[PDB]
């Protein structure tokens, strides 16, 4: 699923993701563009190898179990294929996990990069609130 913009707003609000762990929903739908350009089928291999899978590039290494990546943890306690979905609840309870662990959103380098000090309203301009 390709989700256009204000779509996938409407859908991380509705799994409270607004100001989990104190980010406000714009950083959220920024991570996703930049990670997965909204679409929830996305994977891409890492030099260790590990691969990242769904709408926020969730790691099989640490994160789910994807069969090739030595030395997995499945923290999450799931399939990495089933974060592919077109629906996002697997890939937003792992997300919840994943931020609330140390390093919040940092665990994203995409975030960092590239949404972390920038106005990231401009990622729910145009939404109904
Ligand atoms: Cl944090
Ligand atoms: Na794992």
């Amino acid at each position: 699923k390709v989700f256009g913009r204000c779509e996938l707003a409407a859908a991380m609000k509705r799994h409270g993701l607004d100001n989990y762990r104190g980010y406000s929903l714009g950083n959220w739908v920024c991570a996703a563009k930049f990670e997965s350009n909204f679409n929830t089928q996305a994977t891409n291999r890492n030099t260790d190898g590990s691969t990242d899978y769904g709408i926020l590039q969730i790691n099989s290494r640490w994160w789910c179990n994807d069969g090739r990546t030595p030395g997995s943890r499945n923290l999450c306690n799931i399939p990495c294929s089933a974060l592919l979905s077109s629906d996002i609840t697997a890939s937003v309870n792992c997300a919840k996990k994943i931020v609330s662990d140390g390093n919040g959103m940092n665990a994203w380098v995409a975030w960092r990069n590239r949404c972390k000090g920038t106005d990231v309203q401009a990622w729910i301009r145009g939404c109904r609130l």
